[PDB]
RNA sequence: AUUUUGUUGGUUUCUAGGACCAUCGUAAUGAUUAAUAGGGACGGUCGGGGGUAUCAGUAUUCAGUUGUCAGAGGUGAAAUU
């Protein structure tokens, strides 16, 4: 039927990565980040930039032959926050609305079975 | 050592007295509860109680292979990087 890639979307709170690989993930097809679409650091992770980033990925996917993708959304993970950034929701909707077909969707955020120490100190970040 | 042998040392038998030792007989012969105190034993347990080894788990960082290409990071915004 369709030809599947894998859209590995890494959505932090400072930027948004839209990265499409092959099934193995060892071959990169298109990687457009929200920071390549704006010149202000404060909105590298904006929903608007993520939508533009996804459209460039979808356009690149079409000329290589990728007609469908599986979605593996992730947050920063590790010792830091596990909730996805604001751009992850926009990049997913933009991909679906760009004529690309959507397969399986999974959250693959790095979660610890314990945890190393997290930055900020004992008293947290005082603002 | 309490008396007397006419009498003082007497003298050790003697008399009597505790104090014990044995036998026999008397006797209803002789040991308070087990504290909704405690201690101990025992029986099935119950615990992220302790110690010594041992086996996971992803994560973090670093490294090796790869893959593409212009930003990535970070913030309230930036900059150092
Ligand atoms: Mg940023
Ligand atoms: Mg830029
Ligand atoms: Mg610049
Ligand atoms: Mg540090
Ligand atoms: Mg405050
Ligand atoms: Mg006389
Ligand atoms: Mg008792
Ligand atoms: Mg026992
Ligand atoms: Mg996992
Ligand atoms: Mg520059
Ligand atoms: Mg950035």
């Amino acid at each position: 039927s369709q030809v599947f890639g894998v859209a590995r979307i890494f959505a932090s709170f400072n930027d948004t990565f839209v990265h499409v690989t092959d099934l193995s993930g060892k071959e990169t097809i298109a990687r457009v980040t929200g920071g390549m679409k704006v010149k202000a650091d404060r909105d590298e992770s904006s929903p608007y930039a993520a939508m533009l980033a996804a459209q460039d990925v979808a356009a690149k996917c079409k000329e290589v032959g990728i007609t469908a993708v599986h979605i593996k959304l992730r947050a920063t993970g590790g010792t830091k926050t596990k909730t996805p950034g604001p751009g992850g929701q926009s990049a997913l909707r933009a991909l679906a609305r760009s004529g690309l077909r959507i397969g399986r969707i999974e959250d693959v955020t790095p979660v610890p079975s314990d945890s190393t120490r997290r930055k900020g100190g004992r008293r947290g970040r005082r603002l």
